[PDB]
């Protein structure tokens, strides 16, 4: 039925850039040489990959993730919506425990939301 609306929710967040991008240095590579076209099939993959259980996203999301949520696992932590990118805050609003969304097309590149609560 309906549950009552959590105050705060938490999402692992993985990114994948591109070389055409607002900003394309991250802390791994200083220069993206990726295509949007690469990113894209990256994400694909990483998605089939999860979802098979081939990897942990944990692991995914301190390898091949150009932002810096490696430092966290990938883990945002308990936020709330209006502190966080408008696509990617509608997209973690719209999942639940356990969910995960596939390629968030946001600011910087694409990201994979995967809630664990």
């Amino acid at each position: 039925g309906s549950h009552m609306e959590p105050a705060r929710v938490r999402c692992s967040h993985l990114l994948v850039k591109h070389s055409q991008s607002r900003r394309p240095s991250s802390w791994r590579q200083e220069k993206i040489t990726r295509t949007k076209e690469e990113a894209l099939e990256l994400i694909n993959g990483y998605i089939q990959k999860i979802k098979s259980g081939e990897e942990d996203f944990e692991s995914l999301a301190s390898q091949f993730s150009d932002c810096s949520s490696a430092k966290a696992r990938g883990d945002l932590g308990a936020f709330s919506r209006g502190q966080m990118q408008k696509p990617f805050e509608d997209a973690s609003f719209a999942l639940r425990t356990g969910e995960m969304s596939g390629p968030v097309f946001t600011d910087s590149g694409i990201h994979i939301i995967l809630r664990t609560e």
